[PDB]
């Protein structure tokens, strides 16, 4: 499993703190983790929470990441943005119970967190705890176990509905503001991490044209 | 302002509790509130959290409601479902601060709540408090006030992106499973509340054909 | 009603933020508020969370304050310290529901809050909300209303037990480390606020001897 | 280490749920756990939250338990009661971070939890998580590690102050309402668990006279 971290500009100063805990849990589980920034350093490429959503969609739909951690001050903006694209099921979690329930009941491929609201002394403990419970069990097993059938069914039906409601990502990538798109993929490590791990060549090819 | 309440089957037994607090705040503010159920009574029409999303989309896009309150056990399923349709900006809130921030920073048209996780003694106090802070200030004013400009801008840019990513609701309504759709709008008060308040005649007309 | 605010050294930088919200709610209700510090300024007299407890006990037992707000990083240290003295019933609250329940179920005379754990973006909103619900209703009314009888009874029985378990405050003041005591009452505004409002002349007299 | 669980009458129906998680964590760690009730069965001996405090004090001061878990609807009543006796340092915790911080910063011998407020779907997950973090590290190590010195010092100073403020437990046991005391120790398993593990023969002897 490949896990990506994406921070927007308001919470970029916490990227190191967040990555430290995510990396620790990932290392323990044998996952691969990629820090796509923002990193909290001067004159780096910038992301808004809306661009976090777009980048999340690019990473997940391409196969470059299997799961994305992102967020903002309250976590709600990034959640709203991530869920505005096809192929993204982005939850919200504030505590470790939220994270476990998300993995077992919803079984999505992204999670948005508050990195400022409620984020103070011991917040990195909460992050570690949350990440641990998020990956404690393989996703989609159901909670409680006896309710797995209807929970899995509804997640399946949601997926079927999303196939009808969203336009395909390639068309979206071509029609959105191209400066907005270019900025979203201008991170210092984007090309390195993305193109090495991308499994959708059509998306890779179009993004190459945007960058070259 | 017209506010709609939508509950799915797992939390239907709490509909009266939830509506009581929502109604109280609404009455105080001079809003109109519509309880679309589920109501928690035997042999009533059923909704899953995925159908909550569809119904939310129908009410908001048609103009039948200006704001929707919904949720499920954890609130995440309904949030995911609501945000899978065009014209819906559905947040999550667990506490009153979450609700205030949602109205001021994101300024969406729906909110999904946990009605089971963390929902115990004094949960109706939390609901009242949450609803009060949700409508304490007119939406989109920004928090803090000095950050209103970039917050309003990003919400605007999200809206622009959603115009490209979602297919139009009418096409969705025609292409989704029609039994799934019919059930979603088979509530005892749906026709009464919806058709009296619907401002989009094309949606009304198609839903009439589904029901007749 | 006279309300006192007491901060220890780790959270002294937040005193202004905390007092602003407490003052606002107090002004609205017609209460009197006294900021006993710490204030977060260089070379001011220092307090630990244990001294917060002692100062709380001095203010409440003397009648100089009717209610005390205090806390520390997590709020637990100050709570433990406050409850180690006679005549003090110090609760804990993290959210507005906690505060309402404390006033109605326990009806104590002090509350300890976390000023660092969970204290981030929008924390001053939480403070205002918490203070508003804390003083929304007169204390000891019971929650729910129908359970007022046993709740009031148990609070009464607790008070009876405390009369047996604690030694009287005057003896405590004489036997504790006198440098520890002197420091606790060496705040720039202690004499001004305390002696003007003290109703127990025996405590006033002994503290005068400690200071003179 | 010997861990005791004490529930009062309002939350007695949750004793099995609570004990299940406490037992699991205890078994994993090689601790001994004793369920002192209430158990949630008809015509059992009753405890109020004030009697929870007294029983906690008896178990800890006697050495019958090294740590006590208790609580009530909100957890605040039991906390207030426990901290009204000598030899008891009873914290409050709502989440796993609270529990870790309590063990490392305060290092007390009891914890009071909310078993109703915020206690709903997945509450037993929260309990397990909380208990796991509570005993993850040996108590009193300090958080962060670099602040261990002043944290340990203040806990030590609190202990010194408590030696002056509380009257000795034996005198308390003799002077409190004796029917109140008798009821507190009339649990079906009290004699079995207490007398087998009591290390203070003076307390054992007096309680024998109360019961015989």
């Amino acid at each position: 499993m490949k896990i990506a971290l994406i921070n927007e500009n308001s919470q970029a100063s916490k990227n190191t703190i967040i990555y430290k805990e995510l990396k620790a849990v990932s290392d323990e589980k044998g996952f691969e983790v990629f820090n796509y920034g923002m990193y909290g350093k001067e004159e780096e490429s910038q992301l808004t929470y809306v661009q976090n959503g777009l980048l999340t969609a690019i990473l997940l739909n391409s196969g470059a990441a299997d799961f994305v951690i992102t967020g903002c001050g309250a976590g709600i903006g990034a959640m709203l943005a991530c869920n505005s694209f096809p192929g993204v099921v982005c939850g919200f979690a504030a505590d470790p119970v939220d994270a476990y329930l998300f993995s077992q009941v919803n079984g999505g491929n992204a999670l948005s967190l508050p990195f400022a609201k409620g984020f103070g002394w011991g917040a990195e403990l909460n992050l570690r705890y949350l990440f641990e419970r998020l990956f404690e069990d393989e996703k989609g097993g159901g909670y409680p176990k006896e309710r797995a059938v209807p929970e899995q069914r509804n997640a399946r039906i949601l997926s079927e509905i999303k196939q009808i409601t969203y336009r395909d990502l390639l068309s979206v990538l071509k029609e959105i503001d191209q400066d907005f798109l270019k900025e979203t993929i201008s991170g210092e490590h984007f090309q390195e991490y993305f193109f090495a791990n991308c499994q959708n060549q059509n998306i890779a090819d179009y993004l190459k044209s945007v960058l070259d």
